[PDB]
Formats: structure tokens, C-alpha cells, sequence
């Protein structure tokens, strides 16, 4: 078995390995990339997603989100206050603010020490979850927009032909933005591009082992639990790597940075932070090996997860007996 101790991989693809993206992935896991959760893809030399960062200050943050924590340094929620729209130009001078700017620090590890010991105590604003892309158009590998989409591939692998679509996101982060403990929508993979900025530190669970962070999670926010059976689908819930380490859940750490993809895999839960202003994209995707994860993909009917148009179809197919209940939560 390649990768037995699920660590974090690290691909280096040539020019001519990056005009296949199917293949490349399928390359990955049969070196047993996907044990690990999450793996690292630096582009080759010769590639770039677009021209130049000049001329982004323009798009619009709608709906800028207050990240504001409860409960205690290793072991907090997060809920998100919405704010006033604001341009990413004015995103950026606010996260360069001495409010919300990085502090001084000597490395990555300097940094996230100080992100786990005081990320509670601020509360940074993130610019998640804005449709659109930054890839130029003419880019034609690795380009987010242009992946096949989940839909076709249901379609290729079990004949059926459904609704929806699949596009991606922007994300523009500060100091201290947080991404809460979850897997994807259905288990899907998930591939992250970070176009600009500071770094993202990533946290991750082996596929494998997920059910042992769940288990710490129903013990750790024991209220949640009992409210919802799938209570990280909600995307609020916040564990440091010193509390996973005392309670023996495996898991590994890297950091990416500007210029870097990160693809995560099914049912691989990660939970992470940016260190300073940056913008990432990101965009779910499938391949064969995800039918059987999105047949088997928890779900949240308590109402708190509401979701994407395009998830209809996916429990509607893949699992018709939770259905009905699924979509008394989302209505
Ligand atoms: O970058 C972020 O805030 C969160 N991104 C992801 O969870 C991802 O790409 O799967
Ligand atoms: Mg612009
Ligand atoms: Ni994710
Ligand atoms: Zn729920």
C-alpha cells in the first residue's frame, strides 16, 4: 500500500504532466496521495494563472464575514456577522490596518503558535465565497474554471443526466481568517489555488480516520452534537493541533503559498488560516473513486447547513432514502 502513514505529498508535475488534469490525479493516488487527506501540487516553472494581480481592486465583497470565536483557545466556534459590502481594494487596506495586520513573527511556526494562542481574541474579516475566477481564460491547464464538472462525471460513470452546475470561488483572507473543521459538499475533492498573498496553513485528517475526529468533535462541543448528527457540516467548529495530539486523533500540518495548489480528497476533513491578506480560489470536483464517498456522505438535516442548487441532485441519486429528510432541511 503506497503512502501507509497518510502523509501530506508534495508533486512536482513537468509542463507536459500538467496538460492532463484527470490523469495527474489519478497519478497521485496510485502513489497514495489520497491517504493522506489533502497533497500539495507545485505548477511547473513555465505556467502561470494569469498575467498580473494589477487590476483585481475593483471585484466587490458583497458580504464581508466578522469571524467572531467562542470557547477557548484550542477548542472555539465561530459564527459569522455580516458586514457592508466593501471593494477588495478597501479589504485589503483593512487587512493591512494595524487592527487586523499580521504581527511581527520569525517563521511560519513562530506564527502559528501565536494564531493558536490568540485567534480568539480578534475577529478577523473574511471575504469567502464569492463566485468567480481569476484564471485567465487563455490559460488552459489547471484552469479552475474549465474542470469537467461533477455533473458530467455522474453522467460518464452512472448514466444519469441531472441538473446543475459547478463553478468556483474566490476567497480573500486577512490575519486570523479561519476555515472550520469540515469534509466537502457530498465528500467531494476539493482543489485550492492561492493566486496572491500571504500563505494558508492547513490542518488534515486522514480519509481513514475522519470517524476519529468526529468522535472527538460530538465530545468536545457536546451541545452541537445533539443538535445535529452531522454538526461539522456546519462549518463552525474550530480544534488546535495540540487538543488533536492529547486526544491521539492523527493528523498532519502544511503550509501553502502564493502560487501553490492544494487538492483535498474525499472525506479528508481539514481546518486552517491565513496568515495575511491573499486571495485563493477554489472549486469542488469528482472523480471515479468519489461515487462511492458520495453514497456514504453524512448529511445535515437540521436546517444549519443550507447548501448549494446543485446538491439537490447529488442526495437526490446517490442517496434517495435520505431524500426527503435532507430537503425538509434545506425548506
Ligand atoms: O481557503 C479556505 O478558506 C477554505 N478552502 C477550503 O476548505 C477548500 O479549498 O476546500
Ligand atoms: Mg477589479
Ligand atoms: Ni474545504
Ligand atoms: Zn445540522
Amino acid at each position: 500500500a503506497q503512502n501507509p502513514n497518510c502523509n501530506i505529498m508534495i508533486f512536482h508535475p513537468t509542463k507536459e504532466e500538467f496538460n492532463d488534469f484527470d490523469k495527474y490525479i489519478a497519478y497521485m493516488e496510485s502513489q497514495g496521495a489520497h491517504r493522506a487527506g489533502l497533497a500539495k501540487i507545485i505548477p511547473p516553472k513555465e505556467w502561470k494563472a494569469r498575467e498580473t494581480y494589477d487590476n483585481i481592486s475593483e471585484i466587490l465583497i458583497a458580504t464581508p464575514l466578522q469571524q467572531v470565536a467562542s470557547g477557548r483557545a484550542g477548542v472555539f466556534t465561530q459564527y459569522h456577522k455580516k458586514k457592508k459590502a466593501m471593494t477588495v481594494g478597501e479589504y485589503r487596506h483593512l487587512a493591512n490596518s494595524k487592527k487586523y495586520q499580521t504581527p511581527p513573527h520569525q517563521n511560519f511556526e513562530d506564527l502559528e503558535r501565536k494564531y493558536w494562542k490568540n485567534r480568539i481574541y480578534n475577529s478577523p474579516i473574511y471575504g469567502a465565497d464569492i463566485s468567480g475566477s481569476l484564471f485567465d481564460e487563455n490559460t488552459k491547464q489547471w484552469n479552475l474554471g474549465h474542470l469537467g464538472t461533477i455533473q458530467d462525471l455522474l453522467e460518464k460513470e452512472c448514466g444519469v443526466v441531472i441538473e446543475g452546475v459547478n463553478t468556483p470561488y474566490l476567497y480573500f483572507g486577512m490575519w486570523k481568517t479561519t476555515f472550520a473543521w469540515h469534509t466537502e459538499d457530498m465528500d467531494l475533492y476539493s482543489i485550492n489555488y492561492l493566486h496572491l498573498g500571504e500563505p494558508k496553513t492547513w490542518y488534515v485528517v486522514p480519509p481513514e480516520h475522519g470517524q476519529r475526529l468526529e468522535r472527538l468533535a460530538r465530545e468536545l462541543f457536546p451541545g452541537s452534537s445533539r443538535g445535529c448528527g452531522a454538526f461539522l457540516r456546519h462549518k463552525v467548529a474550530l480544534i488546535s493541533p495540540t487538543v488533536l495530539k492529547e486526544n491521539g486523533i492523527p493528523f498532519n500540518r502544511i503550509t501553502q503559498e502564493a502560487g501553490e495548489f492544494m487538492v483535498t480528497f474525499p472525506y479528508g476533513y481539514h481546518a486552517g488560516f491565513n496568515h495575511g491578506f491573499n486571495c485563493a480560489e477554489a472549486i469542488n470536483f469528482a472523480t471515479p473513486r468519489w461515487i462511492d464517498y458520495g453514497k456514504m456522505a453524512s448529511q445535515c438535516s437540521c436546517g444549519e447547513a443550507r447548501v448549494t442548487f446543485s446538491m439537490d441532485a447529488f442526495v437526490r441519486i446517490l442517496q434517495p432514502e435520505r431524500y426527503d429528510l435532507w430537503k425538509r432541511g434545506q425548506d
